[PDB]
């Protein structure tokens, strides 16, 4: 799994750029910032642009990491107690801006109106409010699920990993693959604002049976969420093929650490991911990641977006 | 319809950039050129990048034009007699690179495997032996208006048409949808899966399981004849996919027929002539505008109208099932 390690010069250039941009723009509430994102991303070090472009076009590996960013721990300040009711943007705005630049190299940032107050950049940190370990494609059910996810580690003092797993095709029979490509599986979900919520629930959600594998039969994409996937009892071929796919993905799961200054890129068509339980201290020093969802085609989701301009679905 | 007119300063900067890149890279055969496109595009004048970005994000107007480029006629040379057998890249490589840069600002350039040797930038100019064809290489024949590849799930999202020369100012036709001109009842019908849109012949699968799989989805469409909508996206400002020649409104569906005819009349009456004169680059949103071409008499002497064309996809990976490799940008 390729990775790119920033030189100190690159790290400084990225840090300086993100500080400049944070001073120049108000928040993501600035439509001008969202307009400017791809042009601003072209001010990133050229090696970093080239690396991510190669990852996107290769369409081979399920994830990659850019390591060695300078995330100023004093400026970022203590890990918050909650995201809810927290003023936005905080002193960590430069790091959020970094992820938005990265999202513009891969596609377009977007979000979910019902998640974390509709902020485009989500927070991942412990909130004081037996654990099965699980993994999944993000929003496997949804036709407009993320194409990529970007996870930036602001801090990770105990080196808590993320789980990531890809599909090793060689472990699967040709027959099971063909079945997995057929529409034989059910994948379940997780004011005119009130009218839209009900429209989204109806409109698509009550979709038909669908495939788990798609794209090239030689190197398939996947949408695999075991918890929400079910197979009609009578369809024994589809149950068998599903069991086989689960076992291959489950057995291939890896733990990938995103340490302070790492940005982890996950291809949501080629990899599943999960989180791992960990003991927090709840004292403002805990692990803190930021998360941006990326779509390759913002227009495809128009029917679920309140306006042409909004990047929020729902 | 918004447009952008280059100052001479901007036109000079664009021309020098395209000549610089033409010298620096070999051909579009260079995978490194295709990798670098969006980063290279950020070297275009800021005003141009901002204008196209606003166009793309506004998702409102169905076409736009950037006017006043400097396309050096002495360097470009005579309009070829055929696209086959030309030295590649040609002396117009800087203008091909320009359209490729513009394509990278909108999405990804892509092509069709069986079309013009799989070139990502196509030629449009008259070819004598094609005089009696309704193709891009035609002239005498009326190309009536349509959405490009209306039936195809992986049809172009945008088209880019660059006019290297157009001495007799022959127009392109472009038409959008004025929604206020349709009844709410007709719009609802148009959004429902009530219409059959047939594939163009060039897409028909009519040797290997790997090959068969590349056409299985289109074959299924031919076999199952699914009905579908003509309008989609937001009901207040919809996308459309309208190719009248390939659309069948089922005989029994009176409401569908009524709503189709109303849609056809609105689009047909709103058609406008857009001239893409020498130095103009026309951008068409293939979800919001239909386009066609007007007949004209060619001279076949190296002085004819010559356009370049690039198809743009917002999501290259969506079409993977119809692409031979992960790397290829060619469908089929």
């Amino acid at each position: 799994t390729p990775s790119y390690s920033l030189t100190p010069a690159e790290a400084s250039a990225v840090a300086e750029l993100t500080l400049e941009l944070a001073a120049a723009y108000g928040s993501f509430g600035d439509p001008v910032l969202l307009r400017d994102l791809p042009r601003l991303a072209a001010r990133l070090p050229e090696g970093v642009q080239d690396f991510l472009r190669e990852f996107k076009l290769a369409d081979r590996h399920g994830h990659t990491v850019i390591r060695g960013h300078d995330f100023d721990q004093r400026r970022i300040g203590p890990t918050p107690d909650h995201w809810r009711g927290r003023v936005r943007p905080g002193p960590e705005f430069p790091e959020e801006l970094l992820l938005m630049l990265y999202s513009a190299l891969l596609g377009e940032p977007f979000g979910w109106a019902t998640q974390q107050d509709g902020h485009l950049v989500h927070d991942i940190f412990p909130i004081r409010s037996k654990q099965l370990l699980t993994w999944h494609t993000e929003d496997a059910f949804h036709p407009y699920r993320s194409d990529y996810l970007i996870l930036g580690a602001l801090r990770n003092p105990d080196h808590v990993p993320t789980t990531v797993g890809e599909l090793d095709l060689s472990s699967l029979s040709a027959e099971d693959i063909d079945v997995l490509f057929e529409p034989r599986y059910h994948i379940a979900p997780d004011e005119e604002e009130a009218a839209r919520f009900a429209t989204i629930q109806r409109m698509i959600d009550e979709r038909p049976l669908g495939p788990l594998l798609y794209g090239s039969r030689l190197d398939p994409y996947m949408r695999l969420d075991p918890y929400f996937t079910s197979v009609p009892q009578d369809d024994t071929d589809a149950r068998r093929a599903y069991d086989a796919l689960f076992k291959v993905v489950d057995s291939g799961m890896r733990e990938v650490v995103a340490d302070q200054g790492d940005v982890l890129f996950i291809d949501n068509h080629r990899a599943v991911h999960g989180r791992l339980p960990f003991q927090a201290r709840y004292d403002g020093t805990d692990r803190w990641l930021k998360r941006v969802c990326v779509t390759s085609d913002l227009r495809r989701s128009r029917e679920m977006r309140a306006t042409s301009a909004t990047r929020l679905l729902g």
